[PDB]
């Protein structure tokens, strides 16, 4: 009985499960990561997924590809296509109003349907997946936001297509959460789930009602352009205007040692959810100066309060829409990496006066989780 995975296929990160012996593993890569970047990287020689097109030793902007998950499913004259592709650096192209992400590979322009892309990704997860349980894997879950459309649906799909996977079934990413906290599980009775899920790069809040297993989404709200690397870039330019006051120079044309103190600014921010503070130490950053410092949990909160305050709205914006009373919601469930903020948890906690979160999945994890339990739900 060879098992069916669940993929949560995401933005920035993605994350495989699969379901045995009554119970979900979540997989740890090559690199020990039970999440990884949801990154295809093009070079003179070499096609790198996941951590080592995210990790690359040398900066290839032009040719590391991400955000695919934007977009996927939607023709090249879109707003939204258009609206992202300003701030890419990679190039998107238009074929026969199909967007198309074009890079330079062993020294050859080429281009990839965002469907393309995304199978890269999910290649990887599946090989994940492969390498833990040591067979070939040939069935998955796949998981989308809620309000994907059918031809986002549709997109995502054909990507697990062509990785080699027959796909069981899209489901949508709040349902997933729900799953994996047993909440499908409830009996005839209606029971409202407010899914409160903050990634890298998008908030998302839905409302789900569930009678009996069966899954109504009620509400959706949020903000495509609010995550972890919002916060990430606060932290950047706090530390930007740092070395500015101590050297006199300014770092911010350098696109190396942005990225660096960003990638070191990432990893200080991860900190400081579990301590109070956070050591942010890069050698020769910039004309071979060291910079040496160290960022507070409550500097951080100051760095990112509008930030963090703006995702109440769209939780207000959620119960208007759905009809429901803070009260009428029985369970609050985190998801996305970035519900690991405590300020984050206290101002959600606080809107629902004192409300428990159901946060014991670690809630980069929570959608993978969900998908691995309705694998093999589905699987029978
Ligand atoms: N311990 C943590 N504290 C704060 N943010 C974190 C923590 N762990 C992960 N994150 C952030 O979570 C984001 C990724 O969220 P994730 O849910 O894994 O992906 P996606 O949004 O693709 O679904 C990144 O911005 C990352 O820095
Ligand atoms: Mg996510
Ligand atoms: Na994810
Ligand atoms: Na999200």
């Amino acid at each position: 009985k060879a098992a069916a995975i669940g993929i949560d296929l995401g933005t920035t990160y993605s994350c495989v499960g699969v379901f045995q012996h009554g119970k979900v593993e979540i997989i740890a890569n090559d690199q020990g990561n039970r999440t990884t970047p949801s990154y295809v990287a093009f070079t003179d020689t070499e096609r790198l997924i996941g951590d080592a097109a995210k990790n690359q030793v040398a900066l290839n902007p032009q040719n590391t590809v991400f955000d695919a998950k934007r977009l996927i499913g939607r023709k090249f004259g879109d707003p939204v296509v258009q609206s992202d592709m300003k701030h890419w650096p990679f190039q998107v192209i238009n074929d026969g109003d199909k967007p198309k992400v074009q890079v330079s590979y062993k020294g050859e322009t080429k281009a990839f349907y965002p469907e393309e892309i995304s199978s890269m990704v999910l290649t990887k997860m599946k090989e994940i997946a492969e390498a833990y349980l040591g067979y070939p894997v040939t069935n998955a879950v796949i998981t989308v936001p809620a309000y994907f459309n059918d031809s986002q649906r549709q997109a995502t799909k054909d990507a697990g297509v062509i990785a080699g996977l027959n796909v069981l079934r899209i489901i949508n990413e709040p349902t997933a959460a729900a799953i994996a906290y047993g909440l499908d599980r409830t009996g005839k009775g209606e029971r409202n789930v407010l899914i409160f899920d903050l990634g890298g790069g998008t908030f998302d809040v839905s409302i789900l009602t569930i009678d009996d297993g069966i899954f109504e989404v009620k509400a959706t709200a949020g903000d495509t352009h609010l995550g972890g690397e919002d916060f990430d870039n606060r932290l950047v330019n706090h530390f930007v205007e740092e070395f500015k006051r101590k050297h006199k120079k300014d770092i911010s044309q350098n696109k190396r040692a942005v990225r660096r103190l960003r990638t070191a600014c990432e990893r200080a921010k991860r900190t400081l959810s579990s301590s109070t503070q956070a050591s942010l130490e890069i050698d020769s950053l910039f004309e071979g100066i060291d910079f040496y410092t160290s960022i507070t949990r409550a500097r951080f909160e100051e760095l990112c309060s509008d930030l963090f305050r703006s995702t109440l709205e769209p939780v207000e914006k959620a119960l208007r829409d759905a009809k429901l009373d803070k009260a009428q919601i029985h369970d609050l469930v985190l998801v996305g990496g970035s519900t690991r903020i405590p300020k984050v948890q206290k101002l959600l906690q606080d809107f629902f006066n004192g409300r428990d979160l159901n946060k014991s999945i670690n809630p980069d994890e929570a959608v993978a989780y969900g998908a691995a339990v309705q694998a093999a739900i589905l699987m029978g």
